[PDB]
Parts: C-alpha cells; sequence; structure tokens
C-alpha cells in the first residue's frame, strides 16, 4: 500500500480545474442541498465519508477518496462486469443517497471527480491507500440487538435521537445525520450490511471505543429499523 495524504487545498491551482475542485467538495459536503434533483433523503457524502478541515472522504477506515480514482474501472458483482467511478457514484445517489444517479457527463458529478482526483494527487494508478474503505467487522455469533439497544441509549441516542432521525443544524443540514427512517440510506446501500455498519461503527462511533462485540450488537440494534426500500 501507499500513505494516505491529504493535499493542500491553498496549493489549488488558479483556473477551470481549481474552480471545479472548490464546487466538488461542496457537492459532496453538502449533498441534499446542491443537487435537490438527485438526493432522496437528508444524507450527504460526508455523513459516511467524513472528511477533516472541511474536506471529504479524507479519514482512514471511512472509505477515504484519496486514491480512490486510480482503482477504477472495476469489477462490479453488483452490475456483473467492469463499471467506472462515474458509475460508482451513480449507485451511491440510488442507494446511500436514496436519490438518482447523475448523467455519466453531467457537469456536478465532473466536479465530484476533480474534486476525488485533486485529493488522490501523487498516488499511483493501480495502487492502494493504507485506511480506505470501510473494514467490515464480523463475529461468529448473532448480533444481539437487545444489548445494542442498551448501547445505543447509552452511547448514541444524544446525538442520532431516539427515533433514529438525527439533529438538524441551524441551516437545516444534519448535523448528526439519521440512522433509520424515511430520512436515512435504504436498503440497498453498504451501510445496510451487518459488518459493514458493524465496522464502520467500530471504527468511527461514537464520535471523538467501542469493544468488538459492542459494536457487532450495537450495529444489529440499528438494522433491525425500517428505512426506505431500494
Ligand atoms: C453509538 C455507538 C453510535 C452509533 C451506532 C452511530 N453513531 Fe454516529 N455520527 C455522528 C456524525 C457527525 C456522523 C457523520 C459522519 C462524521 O462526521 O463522522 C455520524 C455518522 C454515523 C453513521 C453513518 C451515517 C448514517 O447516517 O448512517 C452511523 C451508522 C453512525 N454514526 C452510528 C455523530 C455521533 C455522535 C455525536 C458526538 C455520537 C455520540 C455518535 N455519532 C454515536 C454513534
Ligand atoms: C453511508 C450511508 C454512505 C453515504 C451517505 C455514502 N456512501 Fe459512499 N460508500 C459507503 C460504503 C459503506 C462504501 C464501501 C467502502 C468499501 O469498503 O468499499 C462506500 C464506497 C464509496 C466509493 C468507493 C470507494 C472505494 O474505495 O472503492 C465511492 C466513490 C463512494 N462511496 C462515493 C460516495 C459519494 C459520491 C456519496 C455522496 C453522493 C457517497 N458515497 C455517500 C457508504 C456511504
Ligand atoms: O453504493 S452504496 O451506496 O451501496
Amino acid at each position: 500500500t501507499v500513505a494516505l495524504t491529504v493535499p493542500a487545498a491553498a496549493l489549488l491551482p488558479d483556473g477551470a480545474l481549481g474552480e471545479s475542485i472548490v464546487r466538488g467538495r461542496r457537492y459532496l459536503s453538502d449533498t441534499p442541498a446542491q443537487l435537490p434533483d438527485f438526493v432522496g433523503n437528508g444524507l450527504a457524502c460526508r455523513h459516511c465519508h467524513p472528511g477533516r478541515d472541511g474536506e471529504v472522504g479524507t479519514e482512514a477506515n471511512a472509505a477515504p477518496f484519496v486514491g480512490v480514482v486510480g482503482r477504477f474501472p472495476q469489477y462490479s458483482a453488483r452490475h456483473g462486469r467492469l463499471i467506472t467511478l462515474e458509475q460508482r457514484i451513480g449507485d451511491c445517489f440510488e442507494r446511500s443517497l436514496n436519490g438518482r444517479a447523475l448523467a455519466l457527463d453531467h457537469p456536478a458529478l465532473i466536479d465530484m471527480l476533480a474534486y476525488m482526483s485533486w485529493l488522490s494527487q501523487g498516488v499511483p494508478v493501480g495502487a492502494v491507500v493504507a485506511g480506505h474503505g470501510i473494514p467490515t467487522l464480523t463475529l461468529e455469533r448473532e448480533p444481539d440487538g437487545v444489548h445494542g439497544e442498551a448501547l445505543y441509549q447509552a452511547r448514541c441516542l444524544a446525538c442520532h435521537g431516539a427515533d433514529g432521525s438525527g439533529t438538524l443544524d441551524a441551516d437545516g443540514r444534519y448535523l448528526f445525520p439519521p440512522l433509520w427512517g424515511p430520512r436515512s440510506f435504504n436498503t440497498g446501500a453498504g451501510m445496510n450490511r451487518q459488518a459493514t455498519a458493524a465496522g464502520f461503527i467500530k471504527h468511527k462511533m461514537p464520535l471523538g471505543s467501542l469493544s468488538d462485540e459492542e459494536a457487532w450488537d450495537v450495529a444489529g440494534f440499528v438494522l433491525t429499523h425500517p428505512r426506505p426500500l431500494f
């Protein structure tokens, strides 16, 4: 693998590419408000792909976009063939954002690509960046949703809500995003899979850690709830 490095925002180039990169960051950070025609829930890309200092997709084990461009095209079992990064992003809009894929030459999509390419500067094509993806956590037993409910109340509810519906900020964006219900990800999302949710939670939640057993059980509890159908 190669190291995860985040480029300097002050070294962004003047011109069309620099302006596209800045728009891309905003589409990834503020997706429901910037692309209402394509987003069907309350999630922005940054809610599962967090980053520091206003960037999106720069955190190890939270599916960083640093280096993603050099890993496409790649096989998708979902599609039964090779897909491009443009297509992968469309799947995210359809599933994680319960919405509609952008056209493959949509300027907003190209801006998102430009941003991911910027984050990927210096990464050799084909190389795997340390911390890529969301590593799964799988235990050798069923998740205990009763334990998970107790853990949720003690460790998660203060942010994500008794009803899992999250906490809105003053501008109507989610400060703490919804984990289930009509504004959360739909059943087709990767985050709807037990080992993925458990892995994400293990590595990233609560914000600011859980034992494997705790992450496994609270993920199980989260995933007992209704959410939009894909
Ligand atoms: C208690 C262990 C939990 C569980 C099970 C989850 N969280 Fe959080 N969460 C918070 C914020 C700001 C985000 C956005 C991403 C980020 O900036 O890091 C998240 C994201 C999630 C997700 C993914 C998004 C989704 O809507 O599904 C999941 C599955 C998730 N969390 C589960 C903020 C907080 C907190 C405020 C300080 C606390 C506490 C937690 N989260 C605790 C948990
Ligand atoms: C949680 C509900 C998510 C939201 C909202 C978005 N994404 Fe996502 N994404 C998520 C998971 C669990 C994964 C799998 C990570 C892995 O281990 O492979 C992804 C993956 C991507 C990828 C591929 C990353 C790779 O390394 O191959 C891309 C390019 C991606 N996601 C883009 C993306 C965009 C643009 C989003 C807003 C429209 C978005 N994702 C939201 C979970 C979630
Ligand atoms: O493509 S993901 O949202 O399952």
